[PDB]
């Protein structure tokens, strides 16, 4: 299963969404290293752009194969292949901005396959998404846990604005297997750093350039229990 995911992987990624009555479509071509966590992805709107909104909004919809492990911390992701994997995400900013998510990872022809639908909601007219006053994101760490057969992850993230200071979101998501869980070895709680960066963009942010990088790690901290 793990013998699927290469040193260097490609991917392909269709995007689906409405946030405040405004449709859209987008498309993605990307390649990474699934094992040292780096990867970059070259997003083009195909259709309703330009967006009226933020494009950083997106930033999180846009991977969750390409991630460092250390410490012998078991890959959810990586196993779960070829059959490949599931999440949903609820994102709720501090102004009342919500976003859902639900995505789609499949394995085709040794491609990784993201299909995402998403509904952003409730964003405020004068807020920084609908005015376009965002600066990116800052690096992150997310928490995730054993839940069911599956990963429950939680991410408080900060929104850098222009003219200075954040606007705050805390993301909950699910992921899923769609391999047995007889086939999978469970982790138990770990963390993930994160650093997602608009490296390019282009035509009123109707294509874009990110990139990522990720590791995966305990507290590294003495305990007394």
């Amino acid at each position: 299963g793990e013998e699927l995911i290469k040193e260097n992987m490609h991917m392909k990624l269709y995007m689906e969404g409405t946030v405040n009555n405004h449709h859209f479509k987008c498309t993605t071509e990307g390649e990474g290293k699934p094992y040292e966590g780096t990867q970059t992805q070259r997003i083009k709107v195909v259709e309703g752009g330009p967006l009226p909104f933020a494009f950083d909004i997106l930033a999180t919809c846009f991977s969750k194969t390409f991630i460092n492990h250390t410490q012998g911390i078991p890959d959810f992701f990586k196993q779960s292949f070829p059959e490949g994997f599931t999440w949903e995400r609820v994102t709720t900013y501090e102004d009342g901005g919500v976003l859902t998510v639900t995505q789609d990872t499949s394995l085709q022809d040794g491609c990784l396959i993201y299909n995402v639908k998403l509904r952003g909601v409730n964003f405020p007219s004068n807020g920084p998404v609908m005015q376009k006053k965002t600066l990116g994101w800052e690096a992150t760490t997310e928490t995730l846990y054993p839940a069911d057969g599956g990963l429950e992850g939680r991410c408080d993230m900060a929104l850098k604005l222009v003219g200075g200071g954040h606007l705050h979101c805390n993301l909950k998501t699910t992921y899923r297997s769609k391999k047995p869980a007889k086939n999978l070895k469970m982790p138990g709680v770990y963390f993930v750093d994160r650093r997602l960066e608009r490296i390019k963009e282009a035509d009123n942010e109707t294509y874009v350039e990110q990139h990522e990088v990720a590791v995966a790690r305990y507290c590294d901290l003495p305990s007394k229990l």
